[PDB]
DNA sequence: GACCCTCCCCTAAGGGGAGGGTT
DNA sequence: AACCCTCCCCTTAGGGGAGGGTC
């Protein structure tokens, strides 16, 4: 039976044919030694039914390859099982995840903010946990308390890129009175000196959203990212961060100060 | 802001921002001309934010385009939603499916059966419905129809591939009272003199085993279909098909026959 | 007329490397 | 040496077509 006789048997490509007969699997039976008229028989239709069969269950070919001549291996079938495991966990999250982006833009006309979960690594910073009485306040007493630091530790340097942020380790919402801390990344321990200490922050999957404008409207932002949270099934694992990019040390113009808000999370 | 540094600042590498520059999602704010060497801004990090948001939901790249150039996309994510239940659904399929064969290849060594699901076309058959006493019986009065049919309508060609078939219109079980109908895929209309008449079969998405060896050991298949059909939530729509790919009439050895059946179902 | 072959380029989203540049 | 660039080839599972030959 000629190529195009089998492929119509199978109800597949002649291509298909070709190309797994390049690659090893399923080679015909009789190759005609002066055209090379691919030949074939019912016993490679025995074989390429178990082809489909195991390319319904979305193994690739070279894992075909490897099922089809290694008959006893195993591994590679409950690999791939815990593959589509989490091709159905993440899909069922991107779902979730599409479904509140919908809402959202059919509340509003515009996606103003846009969560997105990324990896932070662990750093080591220099901490000055204290109360503040308002965040502008906070504001301002944030400089001398880096001056502080940068002058008593010599051989101390900022981090390439520069990571300074602020964590809220309260509970509740908490106008005012806020048990705020904050921290800037260092590439190494240096001593402690009085009320502002050295600390690792911890290595943590967050979902992040960039927030430019004034710092009196970051409230819009931490009420977006806690519908997020709640609504696409996850759960804050940590006290939010609050990253500072650019602002009155990097621009003179308010409507182009950049913060990060950052959400240590994890799934349910 | 350097590509190197923006690179770190994204945590993304640097050849995903080459191409992302070449494609024309992400551009560079200056490049110097002589150099080539691109420069970023706080506004190019907001923008890939943005990248990241939209491409952690599974967007495609020329899709990401679209979204952040036009506005009012809202059709773009009804298509990416609609595709995400989809592959849901497949996905689910195809972890139903390796659970079966992990249940059944920890089981026993050798596969006897993989099972593949195909998609039948329509056809024109040739038909006699009789009730047959026994199948062995069943064989025999095959080749009367054959000669009969050839002998009252004249020119009638037999498509290629030949598809010849049993409908088991049998709702339960049973050896001697077997209300069978043997169908033959012919190109033409034809003559409907006797109990022999034309059809049209519809078309069918059928899981399908290929048995190899005589036909007293199809049982065994059927049985292996019925466990697939109740193991992997799919519904039984039609009668069974028993596809003759080898047979008496090619090969004289009894163990190379072989022989497909074919069980018309859909997923609910 | 139909059918079949090899060879070449293409996919999506970058990865890896070679070779050249500059401070 | 540290970054930077452009250019070329590579990944999947085959698709599409050109040019040439075969039944
Ligand atoms: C959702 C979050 C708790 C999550 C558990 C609550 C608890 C503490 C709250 C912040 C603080 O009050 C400081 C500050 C007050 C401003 O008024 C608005 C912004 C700030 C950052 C607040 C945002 C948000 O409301 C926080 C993070
Ligand atoms: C599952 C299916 C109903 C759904 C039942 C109802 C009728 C049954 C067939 C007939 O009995 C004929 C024949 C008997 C042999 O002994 C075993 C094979 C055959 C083909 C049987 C297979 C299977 O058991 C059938 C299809
Ligand atoms: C030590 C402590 C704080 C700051 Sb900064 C800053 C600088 C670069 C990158 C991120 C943050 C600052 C403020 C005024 C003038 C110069 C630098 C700072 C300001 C407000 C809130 C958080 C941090 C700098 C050093
Ligand atoms: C018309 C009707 C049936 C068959 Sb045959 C067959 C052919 C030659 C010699 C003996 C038998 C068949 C099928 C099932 C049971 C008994 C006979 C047949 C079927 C498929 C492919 C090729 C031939 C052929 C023409």
């Amino acid at each position: 039976s000629q190529i195009g006789l089998f492929s119509k048997i199978c109800r597949v490509t002649i291509k298909t044919l070709h190309y797994y007969n390049k690659i090893g699997l399923l080679v015909p039976a009789y190759i005609n030694p002066d055209n090379g008229y691919r030949f074939y028989t019912s016993d490679q239709l025995m074989k390429f039914h178990q082809i489909a069969s195991l390319r319904q269950l979305g193994f690739t070919i070279t894992e075909i390859v490897t099922l089809t001549q290694d008959e006893n291996s195993c591994h590679i079938i409950e690999r791939r099982r815990l593959e589509i495991q989490k091709q159905i966990r993440d899909m069922a999250d991107m779902l979730s995840r599409i479904n509140h982006y919908l809402q959202h833009k059919k509340k509003e006309r515009i996606m103003l903010y846009q969560a997105a979960l990324k990896e932070i690594p662990e750093c080591i910073v220099y901490s000055k946990r204290f109360i503040v009485p308002d965040f502008s306040s906070y504001i301002k007493l944030i400089p001398p308390i880096g001056q502080e630091v940068m002058k008593a530790n010599p051989g101390l340097t900022l981090t390439t890129p520069a990571y300074c942020f602020t964590l809220y380790h309260d509970k509740e919402y908490k106008e005012k009175n806020m048990d705020v801390e904050f921290c800037e990344a260092v590439n190494d321990f240096g001593k402690n000196e009085g009320n502002i200490i050295f600390q690792v922050i911890p290595a943590i999957t967050a979902v992040t959203v960039i927030h430019k404008g004034p710092y009196d409207s970051l409230r819009n932002a931490y009420i977006y990212l806690m519908q997020w949270v709640e609504d696409n099934g996850y759960l804050l694992t940590n006290s939010p961060r609050e990253s500072y990019i650019d602002g009155i040390w990097n621009k003179q113009d308010s409507a182009e100060w950049m913060t990060e808000i950052q959400f240590p999370v994890e799934k349910v």
